[PDB]
C-alpha cells in the first residue's frame, strides 16, 4: 500500500485541540497529513488564541487531492467559516462523490448541513450544536461520543477528539495500526 | 482575586497535543495564559510537524513574572531542549523559591531533574521516560495519570493531558472552576 492522506481544513476560530489532536494522531499513524489555510498560508488564530502555521493555503492543498479523508475540525466561529466557504463546498461534494471518507467533530459537522452532505446520516456533534444541526430533520441525531454511518464519521467535542481521531485511524489504516498508535497516548 | 498567570515554555520537538491541550483548558478557566517560544519569537515546529506561534519569547517573557504556574510540556526532544536551557533553570529555580506551582507533562518533568527541581517529590511521567526520570533516585515513581506532590504537579502522556490540565486550573482557581470547565469539553 502507499500512505494514506488527510486534509484537515484550518479556518479562524477553530477549536485548536480538535485540529492538533487529529492531525498529531494520524501522523502517528503513518498518514500524510496536510494542515490547509481556508483563508490562505498565513497563520492561523484558533478559538483559544493558539495561533497555528498551515501547512499550505487550501487553494493550494485542493490541487493535491485526492484525500482518503477531509476533516473538519470544530469551534463555532471555524465551523461557520467552513460553512460559508465555497471552496469547502466543492471540497466535500467531490470527496462525497468520490465516497471518501468525510469526519467532523463538535461544530464541524454543522459545515455538512450547509453544504448539502451526507444527508439521511446518523451523526453526532457538541450538544449545543445539536438544534443547528438538526434544522430541517435532515440527519437522525446521536449521543455516541463518535458517530460512523458509511463514509460519514462525526464526534463531540475536545474531549474525544483522541476517539474521534483514532477512529479515522482505524478507518484508513485498520484497527491494528489503530491500536499500536493508541497505546503509547496513555489514554484511559 | 486578578487572574492567575501561566507561563508555557514552547521549545521545537515539543509534543504539539500537550502544548495546545493545556494552553486552551486554561484559557476556558480565565487564565492568563502566555505561550512562550524557548528560542526566541519564531514559530516552533512541534514533535508532530505543528507548528505554533508563541505569544512572546522566553527572553521577554521570563521578564513579565511572576507567574502562578510554569508549564513543561513533554515530547522528548522538547524536553530536552527545556532540560539544556539556563534560561528555564533560572526560571524553574525561581518559582520553586517562590514556592510557585510547577507542571510538567510526559518526559517534561525529565527537565525537573536536569534543574535539580523538587527533588524528593512523588512524580509521574510517560512510562518510557521513567529509567530517566528516575536516575538517581531523585524522585519517587507514581504511575497515577496526574501526580500533585505539593507545588509539583506531573502527568504521564497525551492521553492524560486533558487531566493535567485540568489539575492545574483546580489548583490555581477552584474545584467548581474546574468542574464548570470541564463539563463542555464532553470528556469521558
Amino acid at each position: 500500500m502507499a500512505s494514506k492522506r488527510a486534509l484537515v481544513i484550518l479556518a479562524k476560530g477553530a477549536e485548536e485541540m480538535e485540529t492538533v489532536i487529529p492531525v498529531d494522531v494520524m501522523r502517528r499513524a503513518g498518514i500524510k497529513v496536510t494542515v490547509a489555510g481556508l483563508a490562505g498560508k498565513d497563520p492561523v488564530q484558533c478559538s483559544r488564541d493558539v495561533v497555528i502555521c498551515p501547512d499550505a493555503s487550501l487553494e493550494d492543498a485542493k490541487k493535491e487531492g485526492p484525500y482518503d479523508v477531509v476533516v473538519l475540525p470544530g469551534g463555532n466561529l471555524g465551523a461557520q467559516n467552513l460553512s460559508e466557504s465555497a471552496a469547502v463546498k466543492e471540497i466535500l461534494k467531490e470527496q462525497e462523490n468520490r465516497k471518501g471518507l468525510i469526519a467532523a467533530i463538535c461544530a464541524g459537522p454543522t459545515a455538512l448541513l450547509a453544504h448539502e452532505i451526507g444527508f439521511g446520516s446518523k451523526v453526532t456533534t457538541h450538544p449545543l450544536a445539536k438544534d443547528k444541526m438538526m434544522n430541517g430533520g435532515h440527519y437522525t441525531y446521536s449521543e455516541n461520543r463518535v458517530e460512523k454511518d458509511g463514509l460519514i464519521l462525526t464526534s463531540r467535542g475536545p474531549g474525544t477528539s483522541f476517539e474521534f481521531a483514532l477512529a479515522i485511524v482505524e478507518a484508513l489504516n485498520g484497527k491494528e495500526v489503530a491500536a499500536q498508535v493508541k497505546a503509547p497516548l496513555v489514554l484511559k
